[PDB]
C-alpha cells in the first residue's frame, strides 16, 4: 500500500467540504453521475475508432447500489477508467486550477453546489461520506483502489478484489447521520431532480 500526500490546495478543498456549514448535501450524488457520465462519453469516443477498446465490456451504464449493513452507497461505471498515473493525479482532474477557480468563484458569491463546473465535482463525495474507496480498472493498466478518509493523505493499491473489466467504481462510506441516501426513494427522488437527462441508463440496486 502506497500513501501519498494531497496537494496543498485539494487538502484544502477538502476541508472546506467537511466543515462548512452547506445543507444542500445531496448534490454529491449529481456530482458523482456526472463524472461517471464524462467517462463513458470518453470510452465511446475512444470506441469510435477503435472498437477492440469495448473488449472489455461493451454495455454503457450506470449503477447505484446501497447496502445498509456496510453502511455504504456505491457508484459503479463502465467508463473508460483510470491509471494509477490518473488516479495519483487527483483522479484524472485539474484539481489544483479547478480548485483555485472554485474558491475565487466562492470569495465572488458562487455556492458550493457550483463545485462541477470547476472539474473538482468528485471531492463533493466529502459532504456525506467519512471515507471514500475507489475502484478503477482503464484498458492500459491493471485494477487499482485508492482510499481517503481525507486528513491530508490518500492510499493506493494493486486491487485484488472483484475484477471489474473496466470503468470506475466509487463506494461512499456514509457518515452515521446521512443515511438517507441509502433509501430508495431518496435516492430515485434525487437522481429525478438533478440526473433526469443522463444519456445511459442508470439503475437503482434494491436490498
Ligand atoms: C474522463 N473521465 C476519465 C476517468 N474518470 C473516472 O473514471 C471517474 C468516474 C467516476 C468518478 O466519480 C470519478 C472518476 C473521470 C473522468
Amino acid at each position: 500500500v502506497e500513501t501519498f500526500a494531497f496537494q496543498a490546495e485539494i487538502a484544502q478543498l477538502m476541508s472546506l467540504i467537511i466543515n462548512t456549514f452547506y445543507s444542500n448535501k445531496e448534490i454529491f450524488l449529481r456530482e458523482l453521475i456526472s463524472n461517471s457520465s464524462d467517462a463513458l462519453d470518453k470510452i465511446r469516443y475512444e470506441s469510435l475508432t477503435d472498437p477492440s477498446k469495448l473488449d472489455s465490456g461493451k454495455e454503457l451504464h450506470i449503477n447505484l447500489i446501497p447496502n445498509k449493513q456496510d453502511r455504504t452507497l456505491t457508484i459503479v461505471d463502465t467508463g473508460i477508467g483510470m491509471t494509477k498515473a490518473d488516479l495519483i493525479n487527483n483522479l484524472g482532474t485539474i484539481a489544483k486550477s479547478g480548485t483555485k477557480a472554485f474558491m475565487e468563484a466562492l470569495q465572488a458569491g458562487a455556492d458550493i453546489s457550483m463545485i462541477g463546473q470547476f472539474g473538482v465535482g468528485f471531492y463533493s463525495a466529502y459532504l456525506v461520506a467519512e471515507k471514500v474507496t475507489v475502484i478503477t480498472k482503464h484498458n492500459d493498466d491493471e485494477q487499482y483502489a485508492w482510499e481517503s478518509s481525507a486528513g491530508g493523505s490518500f492510499t493506493v493499491r494493486t486491487d485484488t478484489g472483484e475484477p471489474m473489466g473496466r470503468g470506475t467504481k466509487v463506494i461512499l462510506h456514509l457518515k452515521e447521520d446521512q443515511t438517507e441516501y441509502l433509501e430508495e426513494r431518496r435516492i430515485k427522488e434525487i437522481v429525478k431532480k438533478h440526473s433526469q437527462f443522463i444519456g445511459y441508463p442508470i439503475t437503482l440496486f434494491v436490498e
